[PDB]
RNA sequence: AGCUCUUGCAUUGCUGAAUUUUUUUUUUUUUUUUUUUUUUAAAAAAAAAAAAAAUUUUUUUUUUUCAAGUCAUCAUGGGGCUUAUAGAGUGGGCUACAGGCGUAUUACAUUGGACACCCACAAGUUGCCAAAACUGUCCGAAUAUACGGAUUGGAGUAAAAAAAAAAAAUUUUUUAAAAUUUUUUUUUUUUUUUGCUGAAACUAGCCUCCAUGAAGAAGGAAUCGCGAGUAAUCGUAGAUCAUUAGCGC
RNA sequence: GUGGCAACACUAUAAAUCAAAGCAAUUGGCAGCGAUAGAGAUGCGCGGUGGAAUAUGCUGUUUAAAUCGAAUUUACGCGCAAAAUCUUACCACUUUUU
């Protein structure tokens, strides 16, 4: 499925680099400024991409388009995962005990 | 070229079910004797005897049938679509709520609740951490109990540690007593604390603390599951995950 | 036609159709036919359900959409090992390219 729609979702994460919204997110987390962290926060997550904040990615599957059940175990998903095991064209995961 | 459009009765793949049990009876090594093939030699073959035994924390693995399920896993036959069955953008909805059904959890207490304890011993030191309980203490009036914890409002708050100087022998009752030899000033200072995470938590997250405290006093007909470290009970940690699993796995 | 008191007892062919009607040993499906083995297979126990509330899934109702499949056993803590936007395919609106 759409996969590369997702990536360059990560790529305008990584464009728009998120240091720029993590470095005004530093000043609204300070509780310094006594105020403005409502002018800093009121625009800021509004000039900056909505879509570049790190929750909007899903973190879908690489081999095929799968959006759910994947796994960060070996970057695969559940079906194909049992099928590279039983291939075995995979580091090493055996059948358990 | 693209479909998340159809067709699982066109399909590959993968799985469901119970067919719940069978997966040890079989070889190999050695000995003795002997014979089959090749211009100084190995295997091979045959009669008998003895031993080695059969993978993993103990389940996986081997299994027959349903046009069983899935075209939204991808794929792909056929058909359909291409100003829309194609892509974006913003916000919903995928979680609504007479009824009814399935699966779980929590109880309806005393074999218990609470609170403390030592903060009891684990799976789990490989390139330290619990709970039930044991010991102590409070509670047993149909109280709906100090059981239970559903719904609903409301609010997001405390400190503890100790250092240096000046002074020093002060605070509190009755009509006779009491606490300090540290009282009152300045400078200090840590460690926690901040509601959390996210851009945004009304619906619709979660956390903490108040308040309101529901049914429920063990459940008919009917019925399911399981005979040893098993049921039940008790935590624990892993996944996906910004956070959300309390009950799911 | 013969016998009888008869029920009828004989003797006795065909017309007409069909392409098999049959037979014996089996090999399989039945048992409302027995002997031997095995399963909490029961009657033997424990704990559940169904009673209450919450969670959670499904139908049904409505809504603009409540996206789509799973459908008796083996569907209903199922695809979802997680939906606040995104995931998301559904709707309202505004655009886009063939």
């Amino acid at each position: 499925r759409g996969n590369v729609k997702d990536h360059m979702r990560r790529m305008l994460v990584e464009q728009h680099e998120v240091d720029r919204s993590v470095f005004k997110a530093v000043t609204t987390d300070k509780s310094v400024p006594l105020e403005h962290r409502l002018q800093v926060q009121r625009l800021f997550e509004t000039e900056v991409p909505r879509d570049s904040a790190a929750n909007r990615v899903v973190n879908r599957c690489v081999l095929t388009g799968r959006a759910r059940g994947v796994h960060r175990f070996a970057r695969l998903s559940r079906i194909m995962i049992r099928q590279l095991a039983h291939s075995g064209f995979l580091p090493g995961v055996s059948k358990a005990s």
